[PDB]
């Protein structure tokens, strides 16, 4: 839930393995 991972999920799929979507369109760790 931490926009640590640098990257966005404009589709709501983040990339790195860890990351989850939770304030698209931005990306999240925990």
């Amino acid at each position: 839930g931490l926009p640590v991972c640098g990257e966005t999920c404009v589709g709501g799929t983040c990339n790195t393995p860890g990351c989850t979507c939770s304030w698209w369109p931005v990306c999240t760790r925990n």
